């Protein structure tokens, strides 16, 4: 197995996947690494099993259809992995914890949002459809763009949203287009 956490790229107290060589800190993995369970399969493995059990699941889908799906176990898992893929980028540090807003010439967002809040929401099964999760994720970046205006720091929002959006397309197998 790897000797660094797959998500944050740090050594420390790592839990090892039994079916691939990745490793995780406890709370880096999403969901948090399970108490017992030997063997244990990480979320990368579980997602691959879903694709393998239903190859047709990788055929193209319409985003509109994906968003209206109910958060049954498989959609729940897919959202958890998508969240994890965002945390895998070091720039996610900017969007992880609860922000605050005091900048000359700007007003804070009406509805603040941050990755840890989303993480808690998923963990507490607060989303009934994929839409709920996707809206909150896109809100993080939209709020950031709006607040930082013409400061070049707006680019961080664009960059992390691109990571989100590419992984969303890949995980939910959105139909490729030009
Ligand atoms: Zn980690
Ligand atoms: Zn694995
Ligand atoms: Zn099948």
């Amino acid at each position: 197995n790897s000797n660094i956490c797959e998500v944050c790229n740090k050594w420390g107290r790592l839990f090892c996947c039994d079916t691939c060589p990745r490793s995780f800190h406890e709370h880096c993995h999403i969901p948090s690494v399970e108490a017992n369970k030997n063997p244990w399969s990480c979320i990368f493995c579980r997602i691959k099993t879903i694709q393998e059990r239903c190859p047709e699941s990788q055929s193209g889908h319409q985003e509109s259809e994906v968003l209206m799906r109910q958060m049954l176990p498989e959609e729940q898992l897919k959202c958890e992995f998508l969240l994890l893929k965002v945390y895998c980028d070091s720039k996610s540090c900017f969007f992880a914890s609860e922000p605050y807003y005091n900048r000359e010439g700007s007003q804070g967002p009406q509805k603040p949002m941050w990755l840890n809040k989303v993480k808690t929401s998923l963990n507490e099964q607060m989303y009934t459809r994929v839409e709920g999760f996707v809206q909150d994720m896109r809100l993080i970046f939209h709020n950031h763009k709006e607040f930082y205006r013409e400061d070049k720091f707006t680019r961080l929002g664009i960059q992390v949203q691109d990571i989100f959006e590419k992984n969303f397309r890949n995980i939910f197998a959105i139909q490729e287009t030009s």
